[PDB]
DNA sequence: TATGCTGTA
RNA sequence: GGCCCUAAACAAAGGUUUAGGGGUAUUAUACAGCAUGCGGCGAGGUUCACAAUUUGUAUGUACUGAUUGUGGAUGAGAAGGUUGGAGAAAGACCACUUGGUUAAGCCGGAGGAUGUGUAGAAUUGUCGCUAUUCUGUCAUCCUCCGGUUUUGCUA
């Protein structure tokens, strides 16, 4: 066999309750609907990622620390092959329904369009530029993957496959993905005696099946989503189901924008409306009235309305507009500051770890009487400077090249001297 | 006595 | 205790409850970018343990200095700490380890000051082939306005 004929097959690298299968067994298993109906689905493994960001209180001029947690959940190997195979099945029907409704240019995320966020941001900013005096309204959903109603998702899934009810293997996958069960990874590693720091030492599965059935299940580690909403974040099929969920709302929003001479774009839960200025007040309530049929609700705290006028030749905004990592002021395109702050943090951490390792090995050379050596800089320049082939700066100069922006090049210019001064520190 | 791979969501 | 299979009871749901059994090696996702760029040269030794001799002495034995071989580790282009295990040793493996404290750091635009300038320059231990970046809307500093989440010190 050869992997090119089967594009859905990807070999997963993580530990789980099972261990990865070959291509030859996987193809023979997932292509039989009789196996899918009688499949014994394993629970997801779960963990949460910790993040801090700083906020300045405007009433006090004192800094505050805020916290955000994201529930990660990922499935076992054979279940991942089943989800990838049925995502490959559903993708063709969804892309036919895109072309039948002329939604090809409006729906952006999770589609194999051979384009990146730079081209989508360029399309949006060029649309604003071509339209002239207009208003851009940006919207967002609060907890998108955690609030998908199961019956609405079932109705959209039947509409995409073209039936009044799900067939048995499609219904089995629907039951597995909606009323999902999950096991916390750290509690499993505590109970099984697996080290949290080096879990892969001398094992291929997390545990034998009898240890699963006694230690994992009977100690109450399996938690079942008995609520009527949400899908897990990290399955191969979840992004496609999030696109299938929104389809009739995307048709209605395209009709709403096209009636008023406007445009509509959606990238996951990031909706952008570009409309004439007289519609800027009414739109934000009109979208919220229509979206309650899907039972997801708007994140009112993130909503931004920006108005564009000509300053005697130049289109200027009242405040700059952020979309997919770029900042648009009306004629100028800039990089979002969060990526530059992330780059500064990663660069300083990397140079500090390199200096720590340089201090580490020189103490060994001192003991043997060998002469000391200076800091090796090949890995430092490869990851944090323009000389390396794939880093943050290569993305920045690609963005400057595509969007024809000298302002992005002015942002990236002091980073070389900052890397050199961080090395010389 | 101090910790390990771009971009968007 | 979720999931699947078998059997039983109660009615008629894409059902509940009970009893028994099971989980197929050969640290997240989806699109996009890109395939720590590529190829030579460092390398003489050092350390640890055995083995054959001969060397300073005692009585086949006790050690012990040095040659000479066999094997483990190691210099090499930054994966940090603890003298905690294993070990003959290891810069390798196993175990624990992703803290605290800060109030400012970055991006853009206005007011100022301050220093002067079409081929050349910069980039890895080193060399060669590439590849990328900069070059008066010049560079540094101090107050405002808007955005953003990092910055310094210390284990
Ligand atoms: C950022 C991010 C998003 N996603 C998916 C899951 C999210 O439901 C979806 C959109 O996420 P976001 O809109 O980026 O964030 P959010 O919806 O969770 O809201 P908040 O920022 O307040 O937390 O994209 C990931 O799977 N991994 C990621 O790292
Ligand atoms: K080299
Ligand atoms: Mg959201």
């Amino acid at each position: 066999m050869n992997n090119d004929d089967y594009p859905w097959f990807r070999k997963r690298g993580y530990l789980h309750f099972d261990e990865p299968v070959s291509l030859k067994k996987a193809v023979k298993y997932v292509s039989s609907p009789e196996k899918i109906i009688k499949h014994s689905f394993l629970p997801f493994l779960s963990f949460e990622v910790k993040s801090f960001k700083i906020k300045k209180d405007k009433s006090t001029k004192q800094l505050s620390k805020t916290e955000k947690l994201r529930p990660i959940a990922y499935s076992s190997h054979l279940d991942s092959h089943i989800y990838a195979f049925y995502a490959e099945y559903l993708t063709g029907h969804y892309e036919l329904l895109i072309q039948e409704n002329n939604l090809h240019e409006n729906i952006l995320a999770f589609r194999s369009l051979n384009k990146s966020n730079i081209e989508f941001a360029k399309r949006a900013f060029d649309t604003i530029t071509e339209m002239g005096e207009c208003s851009a309204v940006a919207l967002d959903l609060s907890g998108f993957f955690d609030n998908l109603d199961h019956q609405i998702l079932k109705h959209q899934w039947c509409k995409v496959i073209g039936t009044e009810a799900l067939p048995q293997d499609h219904f089995a996958i629907y039951k597995s993905i909606t009323r999902y069960s999950k096991v916390d990874k750290n509690r499993a590693y505590e109970i099984l005696g697996i080290s949290k720091n080096n879990p892969k030492y001398n094992r291929r599965k997390i545990c034998t099946p009898v240890d699963f059935r006694n230690k994992i299940r009977k100690n109450g580690l399996i938690i079942v989503n008995n609520s009527q909403k949400g899908i897990p974040q990290g399955s191969p099929i979840s992004a496609l189901l999030s696109n299938i969920y929104m389809l009739d709302f995307d048709i209605e929003m395209r009709d709403y924008a096209q009636e008023r001479g406007g445009h509509y774009y959606r990238y996951c839960d990031d909706m952008l409306f570009i409309v004439p200025t007289k519609y800027n007040k009414t739109l934000a309530g009109d979208v919220a009235q229509r979206i309650k049929h899907l039972k997801v609700e708007l994140n009112t705290k993130k909503t931004e309305i920006r108005d564009f006028i000509y300053k005697d030749s130049t289109l200027v905004a009242n405040m700059p507009l952020q979309y997919l990592g770029f900042i648009f002021d009306g004629s100028n395109i800039l990089l979002r500051s969060s990526s530059l702050a992330r780059y500064s943090e990663r660069m300083k951490r990397g140079v500090r770890l390199a200096k720590a390792t340089m201090d580490s090995k020189n103490r060994i050379r001192e003991n043997k009487g060998e002469a000391l050596k200076a800091l090796f800089k090949k890995k430092l320049y490869a990851r944090y400077s323009h000389i390396g082939r794939r880093n943050f700066l290569t993305y920045g100069y690609r963005a400057a090249k595509i969007m024809n922006s000298k302002a992005i090049k002015r942002q990236l210019k002091p980073l070389q001297k900052r890397l050199e001064n961080e090395i010389l520190k």
